[PDB]
Formats: structure tokens, C-alpha cells, sequence
């Protein structure tokens, strides 16, 4: 995150911290609790990854350096990419990981709510973007979970700013025209999580942007409103 605050502990208890094992652990993306065993997160995140074996999920955590070897995760069973899914900006930039095991949900680790088909009217006023990744093009993986608040920009908007790129209903951007605040490397399937009516909605997945928070650059999102039926298709098959 480019021009972000530490967050407070508990403050978005949907975030998780993907890390791969492979070749050495570290954090590989970001992702976002939306049922016990589901995890939202983009497609572009599992490129080489051959297996769900080097999978490790990390839920309530605040720092990365609460991850160590002795810190529980949850396991992967499954890697579900959209089958439409060629690359970030192409969009279908979503994927769903199924857990091994049940998170047990309570104070620091809970679920975010979908976006509702009649919400696709609603103009969301009071969103963030929450991630671990870089506070600019050339940096690291920071240790906090760092939060932003993003204004979201309309698609004829982001379509000027993308000259080259089609910008479909299915991606969302959000970001200032002057630039200073944006999602940046490693916060890719993290959320955008917008409150309405005192609920939190998880609005976007952080997918891709020209560079970090430039001038007239708005962050690249996934737009879960469109997506709601495939995620019900994959989370409640029979
Ligand atoms: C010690 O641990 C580390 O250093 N971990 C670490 C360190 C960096 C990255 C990963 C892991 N994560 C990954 O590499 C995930 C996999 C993957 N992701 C992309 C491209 C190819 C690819 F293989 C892409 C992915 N991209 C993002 O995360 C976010 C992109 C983005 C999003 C918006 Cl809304 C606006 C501007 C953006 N940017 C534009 N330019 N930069 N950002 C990425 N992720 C890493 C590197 N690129």
C-alpha cells in the first residue's frame, strides 16, 4: 500500500496473507474470508504455483512477523481459478480457495459480506484498500497490515486513464486523480472493502494498476458484484 497507516488489530478481520513454501516461505498474496472454508483471492496469484501443497493461509494476523514456524495456518485443498481467467488485465481476476479445515470465526477473524445484486445501483462513499505489499514501485513486503482510503472512480473514468486497455464492467478502479494512495506489489488479492448501511462489502480484489499510485493511474479491481454468481456456483455446488 502507497500512502497508508498501520492498521489496529482486528480492524479487518476478513484479510488473510497467502504465503507460498516454495522455494523458501514468504507472503505471496492477499485474500479475504467470505465462509469457513473459502478464501477470495485474485488468479494472476497462483501463476507457477503447481500444487496447493505449498499453500499456507494465515488468518488474525496483524504483523507478519507473527508468522514463524510454530504459527497455525490452514491448509489448501483446492485452487479454483475463473476458467475465463487469461491474465490481470483481461479480468476474470478471481480465485477461490477451498481450506482444508474450518476457521473458527470470532474477534479476529470473521467473514466479509458479498456485494448484493440490488447494490450494483449503490455509491459506495467510504472505501479501503488493506494489504502487507510495497509502499512504492521498488520496495519490500511490509510487516503491518496497512490500510487506504480510495475513492472509486467510474468505469468512463478509468477507461480515459487506460488508453490501450478495455476496461470492462467487471473490473472497478479506485484512486485519487492526483495519485499518492493505491494498492502496490503484494497486495494483489487483498480487498477493497467498502462500508454501506454500517456493513462492510467486499467491493474489489486488488488486481493490477500502470505503476503505484500515479497521477491519473487508479488501482485496477475485480468487481465482486459481478462475480457473486460464480463464487455461490463454486461455494454451493451440490
Ligand atoms: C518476501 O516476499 C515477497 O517479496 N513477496 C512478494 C513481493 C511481490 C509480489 C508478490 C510477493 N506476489 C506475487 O508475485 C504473486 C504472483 C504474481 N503477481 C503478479 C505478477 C506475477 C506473479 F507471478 C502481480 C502482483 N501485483 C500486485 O501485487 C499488485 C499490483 C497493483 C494493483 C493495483 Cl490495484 C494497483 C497497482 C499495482 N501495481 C502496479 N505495479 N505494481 N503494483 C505482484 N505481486 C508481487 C509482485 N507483483
Amino acid at each position: 500500500i502507497v500512502g497508508g497507516t498501520a492498521s489496529v488489530r482486528g480492524e479487518w478481520p476478513w484479510q488473510v496473507t497467502l504465503h507460498t513454501t516454495s522455494p523458501t516461505q514468504r507472503h505471496l498474496c492477499g485474500g479475504s474470508i467470505i465462509g469457513n472454508q473459502w478464501i477470495l483471492t485474485a488468479a494472476h496469484c497462483f501463476y507457477g504455483v503447481e500444487s496447493p501443497k505449498i499453500l499456507r493461509v494465515y488468518s488474525g494476523i496483524l504483523n507478519q512477523s507473527e508468522i514463524k514456524e510454530d504459527t497455525s495456518f490452514f491448509g489448501v485443498q483446492e485452487i479454483i481459478i475463473h476458467d475465463q481467467y487469461k491474465m490481470a488485465e483481461s479480468g476474470y481476476d478471481i480465485a477461490l480457495l477451498k481450506l482444508e479445515t474450518t476457521v473458527g470465526y470470532g474477534d479476529s477473524q470473521r467473514p466479509i459480506c458479498l456485494p448484493s445484486k440490488g447494490d450494483r445501483n449503490v455509491i459506495y462513499t467510504d472505501c479501503w484498500v488493506t494489504g502487507w505489499g510495497y509502499r512504492k514501485l521498488r520496495d519490500k513486503i511490509q510487516n503491518t497490515l496497512q490500510k487506504a482510503k480510495i475513492p472509486l472512480v467510474t468505469n468512463e473514468e478509468c477507461q480515459k486513464r487506460y488508453r490501450g486497455h478495455k476496461i470492462t464492467h467487471k473490473m472497478i478502479c479506485a484512486g485519487y486523480r492526483e495519485g499518492g494512495k493505491d494498492a502496490c506489489k503484494g497486495d494483489s488479492g487483498g480487498p477493497l472493502s467498502c462500508k454501506h448501511n454500517e456493513v462492510w462489502h467486499l467491493v474489489g480484489i486488488t488486481s493490477w494498476g500502470e505503476g503505484c499510485a500515479q497521477r491519473e493511474r487508479p488501482g485496477v479491481y475485480t468487481n465482486v458484484v459481478e462475480y457473486v454468481d460464480w463464487i455461490l456456483e463454486k461455494t454451493q455446488a451440490v
